[PDB]
């Protein structure tokens, strides 16, 4: 347990059954009034955020979460199998816990957030490089006047790419938005 006044951006805690990370902290006391702590948290598993107000003397359940490098090996049903590059432990991770799962090339390395020895989230670099395996050659866009065309990547994912991108070309993809950001 930790005192709410010890919270700081980055502190990880367990609240209402959820795992969170403090992102904003404010400790305040006005006159003879009791001191308060107002803090914002972002979930470590979902996209939820929450802001809470505590009395300065309250406590929270601090948790330990370690980030380790995991290498994607292969898919298995609705799960993705990774190898921990430090401990060599194999983990079968549900695709829903993997950010930008469709942009994972076998052999790619990502960062896994570990809680109680198991990954609760796996995040690849913001930008990854993937090869275009199928896209209309030349200026064959899907619209008459658009400046882009659909392209199937080596992972099976499909994204819009400029007309000048050709089959076999390696592109850069933002794993957060799932969009083309440039040529490799």
């Amino acid at each position: 347990m930790i005192s709410v006044t010890d919270l700081r951006p980055g502190t990880k805690v367990k609240m209402d059954g959820g795992l969170w990370e403090c992102v904003e902290y404010q400790h305040q006391k006005l006159g003879r009034g009791g001191a308060k702590v107002v803090a914002k948290f972002k979930n470590l598993e979902t996209g939820a955020t929450v802001e809470r107000t505590f009395n300065s003397g309250e406590k929270l359940e601090d948790i330990y979460v370690e980030t380790r490098e995991l290498q994607y090996l292969y898919p298995e049903g609705e799960e993705m199998v990774f190898m921990d590059l430090e401990t060599y432990e194999q983990f079968a991770v549900p695709r829903s816990r993997v950010v930008g799962a469709e942009f994972f090339k076998e052999g790619m390395t990502a960062l896994g957030d570990m809680y109680e020895g198991q990954p609760i989230k796996v995040t690849p670099p913001t930008v990854v490089e993937l090869k275009v395996v199928d896209t209309p050659p030349g200026v064959r866009g899907d619209t008459v006047s658009g400046g882009s065309k659909p392209a199937t990547l080596e992972t099976g994912a499909v994204v819009q790419v400029p007309l000048f991108v050709e089959p076999g070309e390696v592109i850069k993809v933002d794993t957060r938005t799932g969009e083309y950001v440039g040529r490799a």
